[PDB]
């Protein structure tokens, strides 16, 4: 039947392998699919890897199901954005009168929501920058800095990350995107893991 | 009027936000402008972020005023350069007779001084390599590795960093570079911060 | 006659500078040349910097002689590769019945061996990804992520790392590749260090 997606540590006695959804459920403006996991670098929990995510800015983080998130991956939300229609210097931060120059919410750049799809593998130490969408089945190389969208079933890498090549032929990608195995009843997934693992699920 | 730029920790209760000028006061061959700050990640002080800066090589670091330096930024001076007209292997390091092959001063590459302008925002974890000049008003993306110069009021990013686009039109940039608001006494700046923040200062 | 290549710490009183060969000699499927050294970041030993190297995968790591490996360099062997003929999701990791879906050895991607040549300088915090070959006399810039081969006597840099330019003219490179000074008797090396350092060995 497989592991329990509501355990933060699905494997008894193992504090490195973590299910993301139950860890992040307390968080506003975050949605995470079942079974998506974090492979911890030093025992740290995955909530510590999500940076500058402030409810006031109303940006959303969404992660699909069956993702593999490598150790040290960080997700950067919009909270560190500076005002930039003029000086980026945050006079307001320093007070003694300068707090009158606090930016209005509509003066702060918002890059958008961050959306990671289903069955996505994010390599070790990748930085996901604000407003990025990563398509189902993508693979992001270790140490990438993702600043723009990545299409489904692409291998991508670098800083700035770029799409390197499609993982499979277009027909295969099309069929995978249509069938969406990640959305099947879990008992049906279980019956078909071998075929999900070798792509024969589309045959 | 804002805080005193000579105060190491200008935000009350906060021992992470640091004015860099008073933090770096003890260091030779370092010139730093007022109001420029370091957004410490863990309370570490910005002097620990300046690497391989050795008086004998006589390279200089200069940082302008009103810069925003994100957490983890490192500035690499010339002290880790290897000799490269032949083997890069530093035989001299090992002593035991090999110290006679110490490079003479004019045998070591010096990439130049490092000069960061005024009103520059440098994102989290950026690495500034030896000899680079970054123009007034530039913005460097988080996780960039800056190996060549960045022109004024450019957005730049990547590893190696490249200019992405101009922040403002050329005429606006030209006017900002003429007016140099950062050089005004703070009691004059204080009367104009809103115009500095929205670029109408040029009018 | 120079330092002792069998000392882990060849410099008395110094626990940072390390000779790599004696440290790694205990390791299966690793070969390292004499005098190649690691410039430790926090006192960590260089064995800690070789990641995911498992004898069962039978990938090999080779490093030549007289290499300079900067602080924080990591070498990534093949052991963290996900199966990717279909889903990259490691169902088997989680037990609870999914353990039956363990990948066969022949289902795990193998990028190849990692081979670093002689007289190679790898800069601070470089990541060497699986399967990469780096030719004799190459220089890899700090913070590079090396994903493909680097030719001999190339300057290379970036993420992904690309060749920037040849260090010397082609004839000089070919002469150095023929001479192989790193393979000379140690007494002959000692007689000629200044010429190895200024490249006049080619004459
Ligand atoms: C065997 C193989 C080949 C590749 C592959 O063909 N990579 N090609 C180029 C490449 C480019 C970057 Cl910017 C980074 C990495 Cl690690 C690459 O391998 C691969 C790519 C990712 Br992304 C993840 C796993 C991979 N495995
Ligand atoms: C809304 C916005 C857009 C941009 C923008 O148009 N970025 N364009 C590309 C881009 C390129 C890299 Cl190499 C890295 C990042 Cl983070 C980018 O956003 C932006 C760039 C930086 Br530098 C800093 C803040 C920014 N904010
Ligand atoms: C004086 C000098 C110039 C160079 C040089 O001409 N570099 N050119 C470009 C460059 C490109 C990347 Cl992607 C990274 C760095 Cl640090 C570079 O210097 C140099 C390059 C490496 Br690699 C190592 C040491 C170097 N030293």
């Amino acid at each position: 039947m497989g592991p329990n997606p509501m355990k933060m540590y699905p494997i008894e006695g193992n504090k490195s392998v973590q299910f993301i959804k139950p860890i992040l459920e307390k968080l506003e403006n975050v949605e995470v699919g079942e079974y998506s996991y974090y492979d911890s670098k030093n025992g740290e929990t995955f909530d510590k890897q999500i940076l500058y995510h402030y409810p006031i800015l109303n940006d959303k983080l969404k992660i699909g199901k069956f993702c593999s998130i490598g150790p040290g991956v960080t997700i950067i939300m919009n909270g560190a954005n500076h005002r930039m229609d003029g000086s980026t210097y945050p006079f307001n931060l320093f007070g003694n009168g300068w707090e009158k120059h606090m930016p209005k919410l509509d003066q702060l750049p918002i890059k958008g929501d961050t959306i990671i799809g289903n069955d996505v593998w994010i390599g070790k130490d990748v930085v996901i920058m604000p407003g990025v969408k990563i398509g189902d089945g993508a693979i992001v190389a270790a140490n990438s800095v993702v600043v723009k969208d990545i299409a489904p079933y692409m291998l991508a890498g670098g800083n700035p990350a770029n799409e390197i090549k499609q993982r499979f032929d277009q027909d295969t990608i099309n069929q995978l995107l249509d069938i969406k195995w990640w959305n099947w009843p879990i008992d049906i997934i279980n019956e078909n893991i071998d075929k999900i693992l070798d792509n024969s699920i589309i045959r």
